[PDB]
């Protein structure tokens, strides 16, 4: 799946988690706020 | 619990599902996105 930010969640950060890696997590909300 | 876009998801299409039926689903964001 495309990774969004409806199929994850947040806890803690970057400074945290070991094996944590770079990426982008697409918000599907934005578009709808936008149109 | 009447079906709306919060009590589904999508996976492949009706060309995949034997069984499926024509439905209304229902969008909270939609009367949201209006105002």
């Amino acid at each position: 799946q495309i990774i969004t930010t409806d199929n994850t969640f947040v806890s803690g950060n970057c400074d945290v988690v070991i094996g944590i890696v770079n990426n982008t997590v697409y918000d599907p909300l934005q578009p709808e706020l936008d149109s």
